[PDB]
């Protein structure tokens, strides 16, 4: 019913992929900007502040345990109902039917797409616009639609649905679709197709002009969301690329200061502190790891990163579970200089409790 196989007759590409490139997709439940649970292509789950109750609403949904995490296609039938629901919107309004009625199924996308953007009142103040794709006067209307606070807001977006509408097809995307797919191909392993392995990265560090070991490349490959040091998958990338909204590593290139000036917001910081775990270990973390990482992300924030290198170096080598990791910033961020305010009854792991004791020598 729901069943993606209903909507085999369409083309492949559809309003879903359409969105999927301008808005992005997530598979795994999220906090939007408002702090609501969200999956998918921006479905929002519930307001309630509770995960479970994000989780019992997605399965609702999905009609599985889904644990919060989704696949694309249920993504997509996800979407599709939000479509739907926009549609019929769309239908009612009294400023947007005639032109959607007007209009071939691929300019429908592009119509629904900037509803989504920027809701049915955003899109029928486009007065002229909209008149013009009512008449088909493609250009015309590609022309009206760019002078617009909506192109300055989102550019590459805006070219892409105004390519749309002027040219009925899906080339935008399909150009950057191609982009993306040529630019991954000097990345990916040769011998699998659909990851960059260990010289690709290289690759793409040396392209992007950056030491392997920086902390830029882990700041990207948290912004890429991905799951693991070792590779890089096709869809990391690509999901990555898009979202950042980066066509080239030129573009990337420019995103990095921005992807750091992200980090200074606390918040964001946990995330790509806590991700950092995730991302290294392989599927506790090995302390030698953990302590590489560490003198990456805690450097100029945890006031003690030496002397915890050296209380980590003599003392017996044992694997960092994800509590301790995760901790280990609530402390640097806590800890006086002196550490004088440490609580000794705060439950920290034994190891930060150890190297409370090990470090009064040096904070006398
Ligand atoms: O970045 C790594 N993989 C990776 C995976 C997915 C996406 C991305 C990217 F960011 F490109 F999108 C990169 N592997 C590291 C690089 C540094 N060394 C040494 C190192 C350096 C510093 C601390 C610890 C280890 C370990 C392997």
């Amino acid at each position: 019913s729901q069943d993606l196989e209903n909507l085999y007759f369409q083309g492949s590409m559809n309003i879903f992929e359409m969105l999927r490139i301008d808005e992005g997709l997530r598979l795994k439940i999220y906090k939007d900007t408002e702090g609501y649970y969200t999956i998918g292509i921006g479905h929002l789950l519930t307001k309630s502040p509770s995960l479970n109750a994000a989780k019992s609403e997605l399965d609702k949904a999905i009609g599985r345990n889904t644990n919060g995490v989704i696949t694309k296609d249920e993504a997509e039938k996800l979407f599709n109902q939000d479509v739907d629901a926009a549609v019929r919107g769309i239908l009612r309004n009294a400023k947007l039917k005639p032109v959607y009625d007007s209009l071939d199924a691929v300019r429908r996308a592009a119509l629904i797409n900037m509803v989504f953007q920027m809701g049915e009142t955003g899109v029928a103040g486009f007065t002229n616009s909209l008149r013009m794709l009512q008449q088909k006067r493609w250009d015309e209307a590609a022309v009206n639609l760019a002078k617009s606070r909506w192109y300055n807001q989102t550019p590459n977006r805006t070219k892409r649905v105004i390519t749309t509408f002027r040219t009925g097809t899906w080339d935008a995307y399909k150009n950057l679709r191609k982009k993306l797919e040529q630019l991954y191909n000097r990345y990916k392993d040769p011998q699998d197709e659909n990851k960059i392995g260990i010289d690709g990265i290289q690759q793409f560090c040396d392209d992007l002009a950056l030491d392997p070991a920086s902390i830029s490349v882990l700041i990207i490959a948290w912004k890429f969301r991905a799951a693991t040091q070792c590779e890089f998958s096709k869809q990391e990338f690509m999901d990555g690329m898009t979202e950042l909204g980066c066509d080239s590593i030129e573009k990337l290139k420019a995103q990095i200061p921005k992807m750091e000036q992200e980090l200074k917001e606390p918040g964001r910081f946990k995330d790509f502190y806590q991700f950092t775990f995730n991302f290294a270990k392989n599927p506790g973390l090995d302390l030698e790891m953990a302590i590489a990482y560490w003198n990456l992300v805690l450097n100029g924030r945890f006031k003690f990163l030496d002397l915890w290198n050296k209380f980590l170096l003599e003392h017996h080598k044992r694997s960092i579970p994800k509590d301790t990791w995760n901790l280990l910033l609530d402390f640097s961020t806590m800890i006086a200089d002196d550490m004088s305010n440490y609580d000794e009854e705060g439950a920290w792991p034994v190891l930060i409790d150890d190297f409370v004791e090990f470090a009064r020598p040096q904070i006398a």
